[PDB]
């Protein structure tokens, strides 16, 4: 039974985001829990301050219409439960859920660890025969505690794009708003715990530059190589298939570089030093202690500057 | 109480994906969430415009007559929210719901990292004591939006076939739709993270072919052969039993046999240089050298072909 | 409101199995979409076709009694939508419905990659003060598509114990029905993936009985004891504890002697060659390189015979 | 609307375990499918066999007054669906539900590997204004199958303590009764994949005890000890953080004194066979070779004393 | 139907924990299955002893108006049953419910192995045209049993701040009361299990300070240092992403360093003694072996105090 009136009705949202959790890196998801803020005048069911009751009506929701809103990027159906309905006089319906949904919005995994991200929650609404146009209310929007939560996420702002999307879908128009989660990631313990001690093995990895023992050389930059794919797979395994390439992943690659130039010297500063020609190999031995370090640090800040500094 | 017809009543149908997400390569599913669109001509409930209401009719689900259409390969039951229901004029029918279930349809990973797939949404019905054939409306096919996901997969079409498929289950019809999701996979991050890391331990594997150190040529043809099954196994992992072979089963497999004749080589240029017979040893460890990664980019060619040019 | 009956009423099962997944080898549970096929005699609604309606009457299932049908080994309540219920004149019932449930069936890994399997679902049904006997309808049992997947697994055969087994359990007699799914596995990912790599680390294990470096001897045996474990675990994984014993945890596990042995003797070519008797060290040394690989290949004929042959 | 009584009126219950499953030696839970057997004198409805009906009457839950049993020890609401409602003339009330919860009892993991255990299910229930007593009917807490699952445990008896535990909670007595689950540990699969595994390494580990070489002891006796953390990882994984002492965890960690000792010996025997006083070394490494095995399967009769002998 | 009153109503709260558990520390939530008892006076039904009935009559929850408590800090809608409704004569309501929800409660690893928690629950209730104050009432919070669980930590204190915080919230005040749940950890299995095994590995590490083989310096050294990743990696896993420094990931992070100049001190020890200057190198190894466990052993003390002692 919808609202007779004289042109689209709108529809003013709003959401208060009380907890928020979950996020999944690979599922490239998030769980929220908030209020959802509907509003919209209904003079149909005004109703004589001083004639009867009182200053505000209360309503369980079978009594008056409600709008469908449904959330666009979610998994499952959103899971609400209604708070309070309070009819204004002049026909004003003041609506408050406070549901809570997997969210499925997108990341950028580009910078990885050193990435910040902007999470989307969406709410179309279709219309009958009355258009519906959805529009925000900042007043119910302020939406995010002082506790909004997000493990291992800095949470930077909750806003929204107040011009809403309307879209002809199936002769019938809808309306998306678009509310937005912007987050930084908490890069950190990606270092004393990966970055550090991927870095360490490496360089033990090239120690076999200030040594002569091929069996002891190889027991050097092999056994370090191992230990990279351990931190290569350890990597690899919280994030997902990104058909482009990650930060780390390319530092993590042009690392796997550094273990086969480096197992190339070892093994050339042999057929070379029982070549009785220990002239040639003491001479590069001697050049991959710079070579190496440097082309490197170098390669990174060629390597860096390619991911953030463009 | 169905809508007594004079022929085989047609149901118009439609998918409008919304969300994809979660194709799970091990399981064989993937979750999508969309709007279903179905339509029928009920002449029962025609009505007369201008003597009452207006052009369109809104009603709730319990007071029409709804046809059942169930999803054919889903886990559990879909889980749908209706949209709206409007009866035209003339008796007819329109039927929106949202609904999100995980569909299980089957993949093909013969050429796994660069295959591509065609997923499958079904959709039956079954007949009462008027005959029920389905077919779709092409307006609400145009399912798929310009913003549908599936995470590492590149999506190329969602399209229909329009003949459906009516069998006989059970001495009532059913019939059956095929709405049909093409996608190929973004192999890619498979190179620096599986291809070339896997390559790069096998060149290194027979860097013993410049050596002549059995104590290092162990310690190097052995130490790579074991960050073999590091991705052997990690590979393993993210792919089921397939009953047929993998490409990457595959070179991952003639891989394991590069290492067994590697370490073959190394084993007989000592058995041959301890029988003081060097001149053979050092013949053999320099064809090594050649035969090896020709047989091998060789091989590749050969295998390569074997699956993907045939 | 059960149907008066003169002696204990039959009801007329059947098992469509429309969808077959997530046989998951842990939890000894695997997951099924299929349809449920009920009916009985219920004269009490009986209906002078001619006199009235139709040749069949079409009930909401308030309306009619229809009997519990309870699943008996499954997780949770079944999970079920009708699809319809058609009365006959004669006041028989034709109930269907389509659930989905996951069902709590065993698996005996005695020949654990070479295994067979047969899966149950059950169907008991307590009575009132009419006994109730269940029993199959095979023309509704024929339940299995063309289509059934259940990944790595190929489906031989859906059956069902006709005569069913009725007990009293407390002062009430039960009807249970035995449905049977017969499964084999399809082991053979097995091979390229763990058979085969197990068996070539160990060969390359035992390439030290034609080596006389303990350095490099150890080097060897050890660093692939290492990666049999890395394929113990593996396979350690993906299975339950049974209190019983594997075939390939037979053969994992007899494999970890033949490195026992083997570093016995690589450990003993040498206390016996520092000891100035290498008369007797490489004429060990000589026999292992055959000792080994035939007590092996011998003792696998001795095992698989006592898994399969017997 | 509770019965109006002259005393405390007593409910009398019961539980037939159908099924078992998941118990999850992390979480301290279990997972339960069973019977609910509660009956109590309701006088108020009482019936005149002979005047009206039949020798039983049958009632769905909203007619009857029902007592509220809940379990106490459980996650979430017990999960139950009602099989059936039977008043006797005398106005006694025969109730049945068929739940299925998960249930939280703790387990002792002082003896681990080889541990028995004794779950618990309780059913309190709070009074009004007539008390509550509960208390077992042994007919229908016969409650087990021939069928009872619950992988890796032996079921030893499903009994329960007669005597309830009446309670003073809240200005409301009420009343809790003990249902009790013993069951014993499938310790064995325990042994071909840990305790013999985890023993072959310790062995090899002091095989470095009739060696000389520094280079291969250290190869020797650490290259074991790495393995010995893939096990005491793999051990620590499947079990909670007890704030006691476990027996595997025991031993797991004796054995890591065994190699800290025994590469104590491997460094000693060449500090002092580099002083040239070989002479004591060769005595020392003598001796290991026995301290080490005897103390260590003295230490385990004591060790193994400590925890079951006592 | 909200109690007219006269002033701020107050609702008188109190939750007795029956049942902790899946303290989750990635998560940072665990699970609570408790009674919540709330009172009012709602003059409005007050009810003449004598004149009619009992002493208090029980209620059934649509009758009565109840207030509307909502938990603040939960992931989904709190799961409660209601276990009586009890309105004394004056017109005061008894109300009990049996919830169980898991509740989001943030911790501080700080010290991880040996920290201390103070979980909360919330209990928020908005207001409609008469203003609610919770508040606690003291005899319904001795909330917590004898038998209070919650595996790996020892439960000191639920209590609750008395003084509600009354906030302004979209116009409506609410009011939030806060319940505390004080536990220390049971920091014991970390030692056997972690802190030892860890501690041991670093010795050996360092057991290369009595050796002069470079090959089994290394092959000492490095090995262990893979170990400790082992540890790094088992640690680092059931612990989130502490934008902060743990206790546990500093001392497992400051090992790192002491395998960093280890492996310094080995190399050097050979570039020092291959130069013929063995007068430097073994007066350097027999200095680490004090320099390396004391300013260890001191840089714990430094440590340990930076943590704990300030
Ligand atoms: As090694």
């Amino acid at each position: 039974p919808p609202p007779i009136a004289d042109e689209p009705l709108t529809v003013n949202t709003g959401i208060y985001l009380i907890e928020c959790y979950s996020l999944d890196d690979k599922a490239e998801t998030f769980k929220v829990n908030a209020f959802l803020s509907l509003s919209w005048k209904d003079r149909r069911l005004a109703f004589d301050p001083v004639r009867s009751g009182v200053r505000v009506k209360t309503y369980e929701p079978e009594a008056i219409w409600i709008p469908e809103i449904r959330f666009v990027n979610v998994e499952n159906a959103r899971d609400a439960d209604v708070v309070d309905i309070s009819v204004s006089p002049d026909g004003t319906v003041q609506y408050l859920e406070r549901f809570s949904a997997r969210v499925l919005s997108p990341l950028d995994f580009r910078r990885y660890p050193f990435d910040s991200q902007t999470l989307h929650i969406y709410l179309i609404v279709r219309s009958v025969d009355t258009r519906n146009i959805v529009l925000a209310v900042d007043l119910e929007k302020v939406g995010k505690n002082d506790d909004v939560f997000l493990t291992g996420w800095d949470i930077e702002s909750f806003t929204a794009v107040v011009k809403p999307a309307n879209f002809a879908l199936e002769d019938r128009l809808e309306s998306k708003l678009d509310y937005q989660l912007r987050i930084s990631r908490q890069y950190f313990s990606y270092i004393p715990n990966i970055i550090l001690p991927m870095l360490f093995i490496l360089f033990i990895s090239w120690t076999a530059f200030w040594s002569t023992s091929y069996e002891a050389n190889v027991t050097l930059v092999v056994s370090t190589l191992i230990a990279h794919i351990a931190f290569n797979i350890l990597v690899e395994t919280n994030l997902p298939k990104t058909p482009y390439m990650t930060y780390t992943g390319a530092i993590i690659f042009m690392i796997y570089l550094f273990y086969f130039v480096a197992v190339i010297e070892v093994t050339v500063q042999h057929y070379l030093k029982v070549e009785s020609q220990p002239a040639r190999a003491a001479s590069i031995t001697r050049a991959s202690r710079i070579a190496f370090p440097v082309v490197f640090l170098l390669a990174n800040i060629i390597l860096a500057f390619l991911f953030f500094g463009f």
